[PDB]
């Protein structure tokens, strides 16, 4: 219960809300909602690592507080209260037997998703190849002017907040 270190299935169509919320086209939003991801978390102290198994590609991120977060800031996390959050954007989480329940608020969004535990089907390596490139389209055509959107930072629990660089 305190630990929701896990491994939990994310599927698209459980987030489309928040797609939505982050002024997403609407290819993105549907390719997304298509993809399913395998999302191995470790929660240890003051700190989650997230491993994302999405068709061909292993995504690793680490949630601290303070972490940066590419943008066209730092991401705010309490594990105490069990909060994220970043810009507009923030999330509540708690693990029960059903899985990871959370809750992503933003001015215009209230939406609960439910991740079950286990391993995910595997979504087609093409699919996936397709969504991220489409998103990184997205985000350069978008600086021509939101977060730099990675694509385990829609497929994952804490979604949209991914760390790291653009590589692993
Ligand atoms: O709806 N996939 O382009
Ligand atoms: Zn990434």
């Amino acid at each position: 219960i305190s630990d929701i270190s896990g491994s939990y299935v994310v599927p698209g169509t459980a987030l489309q809300p928040l797609y939505q919320a982050l002024d997403l086209p609407a290819e993105i939003v549907a390719r997304a909602g298509r993809l399913t991801a395998t999302v191995k978390v470790s929660q240890v102290d003051g700190r989650i690592d997230c491993e994302t198994l999405l068709g061909n590609k292993t995504f690793r991120t680490s949630f601290v507080d303070g972490a940066v977060l590419e943008t066209n800031h730092n991401l705010s996390f309490d594990a105490s209260q069990s909060t994220m959050a970043a810009g507009p954007f923030s999330l509540t989480y708690a693990a029960s037997a059903a899985g990871l329940e959370v809750r992503y608020v933003a001015a215009g969004l209230d939406h609960r998703a439910v991740f079950a535990p286990g391993v995910s089907p595997r979504s087609a390596p093409g699919e996936v190849t397709a969504f991220c490139s489409a998103l990184y389209r997205f985000n350069r055509e978008a600086q021509r002017l939101n977060f730099w959107f990675h694509p385990e930072g829609l497929l994952g629990p804490f979604a949209p907040f991914s760390p790291g660089h653009v590589w692993e």
